[PDB]
């Protein structure tokens, strides 16, 4: 996350921090994604997609710093990963970016809500806010585009969805951007997601409930004028969730 704030997982309950193992043995951030019920977290396809074997991925809820234990925080092994099967990428742009995570823990259970640990609603069908609606996005992603590390605290921001149409247009993004996505940024471009928070979520107050209406895809660059974030747009994907779940 550009700019935002420093969080903690109170904030976003949801939030899982994903994992992966390495031969060898030592363990290294992925991606973010996000539990919309017990057994299951909702990511992105292009976290998994150069290493498909779900025996090499850790999944952690409760969880507010990268590589410290967070009190309360519950250890899960990927029973199932399950990857979108028209998944494409050009350059930039990934097509159908969407993941889905069955969770299990070394004593063969799924998630126990806590204070700590919530499901997300998902939107219902091709309901999303209207543009220049302020949405949330979550993750450990770098904190600038140049950064080598990635921040040791969980950190959240603000956004602005951005319509179809301003995205559409060739300063922006062209024809990179489908319907499947929604882009989103700051006003100033000051604020944004970036590398390592791609499959967190993007959470809309719609209707008074808190919804999960995007997951964090792709973007050119980091809080860069005229290059929103782009995210899988959930809404247009809920019978492929419901029919892998
Ligand atoms: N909202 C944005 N403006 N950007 C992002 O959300 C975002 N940005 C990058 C990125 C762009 C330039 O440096 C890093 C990124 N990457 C990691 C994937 C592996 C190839 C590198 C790109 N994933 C992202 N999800």
């Amino acid at each position: 996350i550009i700019g935002g704030e420093f969080t903690t997982i109170e904030n976003q309950p949801w939030f899982a921090a994903i994992y992966r193992r390495h031969r060898g043995g030592s363990v290294t951030y992925v991606c973010g994604g996000s539990l919309i019920s017990p057994c299951w977290v909702i990511s992105a396809t292009h976290c998994f997609i150069d290493y498909p074997k779900k025996e090499d991925y850790i999944v952690y809820l409760g969880r507010s710093r990268l590589n410290s234990n967070t009190q309360g925080e519950m250890k899960f092994e990927v029973e199932n990963l399950i990857l979108h099967k028209d998944y494409s990428a050009d350059t930039l742009a990934h097509h159908n970016d969407i993941a889905l995570l069955k969770i299990r823990s070394k004593e063969g259970r799924c998630a126990q809500p806590s204070r700590t640990i919530q499901t997300i609603a998902l939107p219902s069908m091709y309901n999303d806010p209207q543009f220049g609606t302020s949405c949330e996005i979550t993750g450990f992603g770098k904190e600038q585009s140049t950064d080598y590390l990635y921040p040791e605290q969980l950190k959240m921001t603000v956004v602005k969805l951005i319509s179809h149409r301003e995205c559409q247009q060739p300063h922006y993004y062209g024809s990179e951007v489908t319907t499947k996505m929604l882009c989103a940024a700051d006003p100033q471009w000051k604020t944004d997601s970036c590398q390592g928070d791609s499959g967190g979520p993007l959470v809309c107050s719609l209707q008074g409930r808190m919804t999960l209406t995007g997951i964090v895809s792709w973007g050119r660059g980091c809080a860069l004028k005229d290059k929103p974030g782009v995210y899988t747009r959930v809404s247009h994907f809920l019978p492929w969730i419901r029919s892998h779940t």
